[PDB]
């Protein structure tokens, strides 16, 4: 057992994006493997490790790991104290004094964690930073199947985070967003079948909307601590259905004009599914996030859907199939070669 | 650090399926987290734990776990002694005496492990049991393994690696696919046979990996990836030929390919998300890879590969859907 002692402050009672700052620090520290104790006056109980947090803080990092004596800091400011079990031998019933003594006996290295000290002044800033911590990027401490591609990071998350901000104050769940997003991909696919510029343009727009909103399920999951194994599985599975059905619809319409597009469609669908499969099979076999260093063809899902959108607005959905088939199949083969080392 | 002391025996020098019995017990005990010491006369070094093996044995368990002092037995026969660090406080330079003493101070429980005591008599039996200890579905396990183990038995005494088998297996699937493209009953029949051969041989990579301690993460990744390529290319080849007679088969082929890929994806995504093997506890539609290839083989021998596409498209898509619903609880 590891104990996290958190000193009470009235500001913890304030709600930030659907949860009190109190439950936020509680849930983050629990995820980090600590039993939490809020206190006005500290009474020390037995544990292997002690984490002490005196000033009100919002922890933004996702995968906090605490091994060995350290002082936790955020931009030079002390966030909390991580003391060893031997703190018992020092504690004299006065917290202020006992910390002073323990620090004089030890030479604690400072350790940087992503956090923001809470004040009545800067909650708007806390909100902005909390939202920014929801993206799938190694910078946040998250450890997903794989991280956001460049389009996701610089285009799509900018929009979806603003949607998630509004959803945070509702009862909407991640699984509901995942299913709704899947449904949107079906609407887009149906629009392709109507075989006209107007509906093809609309299909493209709705597919890019789908791409954006598909980021909200993960954002809300992380934002309200509603992540689940099934949720991660379902989101991946339905994204595969979406990718296939979108290509199927475009291919089906085009095949009336030239049967050669069945071949291109087959290859585009295969490529789309295999970019996802090579990544998830990596996680399955290696038990770590898939995240290659250096060169890689940008043909992850955020790119594929943007390409479908762009080609659709100029009424050339056929071109999207060609690009995905080419780029996607080359990237899959490249991944095979690159991973051997 | 934990030390495994293994008494020398001439029988350890004999090769069993590509490795000496010495190398086998060494690698098994290393995998289990022990540093190995072969000995005629025992000299004790410092460690948290001691494992002592006096009689020549082949250990068949792959994930051996030793927590707390025990006597290791196989069908009542003592395989080895697992003593605590305090054995140091007892050891007097004579192994026989020290074991007697340590056992009189302790009341060790017996712990059952899968192993076989080695003699010049039962090495044929050792080979059979070792092959049997090497672990896509019920067809794979209960039909195909009967043939693949016999192939793996022969490959074990060569330098062939799991990755080489995986790539050769992939190549066979391409040969089968090419045969479908030639569009005649004879070549469709041959395609079916080669696809089932591919199914059988594809299990050899895992057998050889475990048998020769050559498992790797990349090997597991590569087999899965190339199996997806194979499933797609086989269906593509059948569909392409059929599309000449009726374009509706493009649709069925599309659905058969998707189904094949999604059965694999739902399974591997499960491992990625849950960090456990995917294994339903009750009913499931039998449409894992071993079944799919058998269906293609069977339909091909009566010149109806089109029926294989319909069956895979139907069973595979329903099974994917079933998994979605079922896992909402699991
Ligand atoms: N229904 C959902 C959707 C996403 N998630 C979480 O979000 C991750 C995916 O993030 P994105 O949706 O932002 O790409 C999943 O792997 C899982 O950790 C979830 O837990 N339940
Ligand atoms: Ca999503
Ligand atoms: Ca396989």
């Amino acid at each position: 057992m590891r104990l996290a002692y958190v000193k009470n402050h009235e500001i913890y009672g304030e709600k930030l994006l659907g949860l009190t700052l109190r439950e936020r620090i509680e849930k983050t520290l629990q995820r980090a493997g600590f039993d939490v104790r809020f206190f006005d006056e500290l009474s020390l109980e037995e544990a292997e490790d002690y984490l002490i947090i005196l000033e009100p803080v919002l922890i933004l990092e996702r995968d906090l790991l605490l091994e060995g004596r350290k002082i936790l800091v955020s931009d030079g400011f002390t966030v909390g104290y991580f003391f060893g079990g031997d703190f018992r031998t020092v504690f004299d019933g006065n917290l202020q004094s006992s910390i002073e003594k323990y620090l004089s006996l030890n030479n604690l290295e400072s350790y940087e964690i992503w956090a923001i000290k809470l004040s009545n002044d800067n909650l708007k800033t806390a909100e902005k930073l909390l939202l920014s911590s929801l993206i799938k990027a190694k910078r946040t401490g998250l450890k997903p199947a794989y991280y956001d591609g460049w389009i996701a990071r610089e285009i799509n998350r900018k929009v979806s985070l603003r949607i998630s901000r509004l959803l945070a104050d509702t009862s909407v769940t991640p699984n509901q967003i995942t299913v709704f997003s899947f449904f949107l991909s079906l609407v887009g696919s149906a629009l392709f079948l109507l075989n006209s510029y107007l509906t093809t343009l609309l299909a493209g727009v709705i597919i890019q909307l789908h791409s954006i909103i598909d980021g909200c399920d993960g954002e809300i999951a992380r934002l309200k601590f509603m992540e689940s194994k099934y949720g991660a599985w379902l989101d991946g599975v339905l994204d595969r259905y979406s990718d296939f059905i979108i290509v199927f619809s475009i291919t089906y319409v085009l095949s009336a004009s030239n049967p050669v597009y069945w071949i291109i469609g087959f290859l585009a669908a295969f490529a789309s599914l295999m970019i996802a499969y090579t990544g998830d099979k990596f996680v399955a076999a290696y038990m770590r996030t898939y995240s290659p260093e250096g060169f890689a063809i940008p043909i992850t899902r955020d790119f594929r859907l943007l390409i479908i959108f762009a080609c659709s607005v100029v009424n050339l959905p056929s071109l999207a199939l060609v690009i995905i088939a080419l780029l996607g199949n080359f990237e899959a083969l490249r991944r095979i070669v690159a991973l051997r080392s």
